[PDB]
């Protein structure tokens, strides 16, 4: 899309899968993983599978890291596809540079559960780290698209059932509204490779299941973000979802939240997947980690 040979080929591994033939659901997923997941992690990298208050999940940690620590990350995919296979990588390195543990969920995807499922999952793994003595202020949560909303939605949550907030929310091209309304749908449709207001539209249908798609757990634009912790937003300035990022930010500020918008010129959706391969990669995820220094540490 823009120029950097390293930017090039990373917008060319994207538009490749996007034009990959498909048929099924679990086509997608695994073209998702091949796209995503083939590398393996560093061989320092620690991680165990485990089950926390019935929720798959996956300790993913670098040497070094702060035991006490817990970034609990919510995979993108449009709440149908991903898991850690497409996302371990990414969060090894996001790791390693926060210096803490990070807590993987492998929430319950749609077509087979509807919303608010994944919102369900959210609250039973955070439940799960308090009830085994982790402390709120040393947990952060974040995501990546679907999963960057679903760490509104369940701050939201927790907040609404009164369990202690944590220390920070970090959303990574975060997508707010089911029905894609942002005029950034528009403005980037040509300059976006991977996402378009028909396919979120498809995505949130198959979410849903018949369910109002204004729903504040849905479409945390309509959430009361009240009382949330501090938000790092990052998002493409290339991506169709740029206004779901802005309108969250917004929004969280207006509710009086500490939140920061980072948008990254020229970069595609959750290109931090890219890191290994692209700069801009690396340097978002040194970002996150400052951040998460900052609010957990």
């Amino acid at each position: 899309m823009a120029k950097s040979p390293e930017l090039d080929r990373v917008i060319g591994m994207i538009r490749e899968r996007a034009a990959t033939p498909r048929k099924t659901t679990d086509d997608d997923r695994r073209l998702y993983e091949t796209m995503l997941g083939s590398m393996p992690l560093d061989d320092d990298i620690q991680t165990e599978r485990l089950g926390v208050n019935g929720v798959p999940a996956e300790w993913i940690y670098a040497p070094g890291a702060r035991d006490d620590q817990v970034f609990l990350y919510l995979h993108g995919g449009g709440y149908v596809i991903g898991s850690m296979r497409t996302h371990r990588v990414m969060l090894s390195h996001i790791a390693r540079a926060a210096g803490c543990r990070v807590l993987g969920l492998d929430y319950r995807l749609a077509p087979e559960t509807p919303f608010p499922a994944p919102v369900e999952d959210t609250v039973a793994a955070y439940r799960w780290l308090l009830a085994h003595g982790y402390d709120p202020s040393r947990i952060a949560l974040g995501g990546d698209s679907a999963g960057g909303g679903l760490v509104v939605a369940a701050l939201v949550a927790l907040r609404y059932i009164g369990e202690p907030l944590p220390a920070a929310g970090v959303c990574l091209s975060p997508w707010i509204d089911m029905e894609a309304t942002g005029e950034s749908f528009t403005t980037n449709a040509t300059m976006d490779p991977s996402v378009n207001k028909e396919r979120v539209m498809w995505f949130a249908a198959l979410y849903l299941g018949g369910k109002n798609p204004q729903a504040p757990l849905a479409s945390p634009l309509y959430a009361d973000l009240q009382g949330l912790p501090p938000l790092l937003v990052q998002v493409g300035g290339i991506e169709t979802l740029l206004d779901d990022a802005r309108a969250l930010t917004t929004r969280a500020k207006a509710a009086g939240v500490d939140a920061d918008l980072e948008v990254w010129d020229d970069m595609p959706h959750v290109w931090q997947h890219f890191a290994p391969i692209l700069p801009e990669g690396k340097q978002a995820i040194a970002r996150i980690g400052e951040f998460l220094r900052k609010q957990i540490g």
